DNA sequence: GCCATGCTAGTA
DNA sequence: CTACTAGCCATGG
């Protein structure tokens, strides 16, 4: 299967993410048959382009945080464009952005 | 070819 | 709950 291809499937798939609600490298990543690839869908996201009508806001990690950059800390961005959704959100005993996973979680 | 960068399940 | 590890895998130098 084509890197170009995982790309766009993997966009398809953050697309059908319901406002309000959110999902995980991995979930997504076996949602489009490539179960191993949840780094890559890290690189998706991080590919696109900030001018985007894609919902790369709702896309966190298994443990239910937000994950720090080792570029860019526009994660401040994307705790942000959750709470617009209504989206609560705790800062861990240390800095992490955390949420209750099994509440907002997403499947079809 | 090697080696650094940039999610997750499992174990302690 | 927090660590820390093993394994993963494209991408670019």
């Amino acid at each position: 299967m084509r890197m170009d291809e995982f790309y766009t499937k993997v966009y398809d798939a953050v697309c059908e993410i319901p406002y309000g609600k959110v999902s995980t490298y991995g979930e997504i990543a076996r949602y489009v048959g490539m179960p191993s690839y949840a780094r890559q869908v890290g690189q998706a996201m991080k590919h696109l382009h900030p001018e985007t009508h894609v919902p790369w806001h709702r896309v966190i990690n298994s443990r239910g945080t937000i994950s720090k950059r080792d570029i860019s800390a526009g994660e401040q961005r994307q705790k942000d464009r959750l709470e617009e959704e209504g989206v609560e959100i705790y800062q861990t005993s240390l800095g992490e952005y955390k949420l209750n996973l099994p509440e907002y979680m997403w499947k079809p």
